[PDB]
């Protein structure tokens, strides 16, 4: 099977964004007792799958009137700060017994929301809402497998899951005209991260998470190790 440092450089190809102060703490809400009085966390901050709505978060508070003196004080240093996925579910995996643990709600990308449900009324299971995060994959048809890349110099080939559609349609139009009847599933983070970690399938290394076209330009500006 994929260990847990496999997995999680895998979920590390996915920045997410959380609104935080200049040092990175992240502006969060505690969270109540149970009705006896222990935790199942100690408070809670909400990520984003896109930066600009992050942002929109941050402008948002910052144009509030008649703050509170806490509102007031905190907006004065909030910015948005890029964490790979990864990294946040190891400490989600790492803080599980502290009961004033740190918990994240993730918001996906509005457009994608729609693009998952359009997706679903096509192959027969129109949803009413979604849930988590989605992901894309395209494969040869409902009933086929995933359709591989070709990544590198050498003859090595990845399995794309895309948080965006957009790529997916791009990848689909190049399958479809010798295999019409290729489509995209819709699928969701939860549920490819417990594949990922249930199954012994050593194809599953192949698989890598895409993110958004604006997450891979934003992360093209950044200075990286040797």
């Amino acid at each position: 099977m994929l260990s847990e440092q496999q997995i999680k450089e895998k979920l590390d190809s996915v920045p997410i964004y959380l609104v935080t102060n200049e040092k990175g703490l992240p502006l969060s809400r505690p969270l109540p007792n149970a009705p006896n009085g222990q935790k199942a966390g100690g408070s809670i901050t909400g990520a984003y799958m896109s930066r600009q709505e992050a942002q929109a978060f941050i402008n948002e508070l910052r144009n509030a009137k008649n703050k509170d003196p806490k509102m007031q004080e905190i907006v004065k240093s909030l910015q948005v700060t890029a964490v790979p996925l990864g990294v946040i579910y190891q400490q989600l995996q790492q803080t599980k017994k502290d009961p004033n643990r740190l918990l994240f709600a993730f918001k996906p990308v509005d457009q994608e929301i729609k693009g998952a449900m359009d997706l679903l009324r096509q192959s027969g299971q129109q949803v009413n809402q979604f849930k988590s995060v989605p992901m894309f994959a395209v494969r040869f048809a409902p009933d086929q497998g995933y359709v591989p890349i070709k990544v590198g110099t050498g003859n090595e080939q990845v399995v794309p899951l895309f948080l965006s559609k957009q790529d997916a349609q791009g990848l689909l139009g190049q399958v479809k005209p010798k295999h019409p009847k290729a489509d995209i599933q819709v699928l969701d983070i939860d549920g490819v991260l417990q594949t990922l970690q249930d199954k012994n399938d050593t194809w599953l290394n192949q698989v890598v998470l895409v993110p958004s076209p604006e997450s891979r330009e934003y992360i093209r500006t950044l200075p990286k190790p040797p």
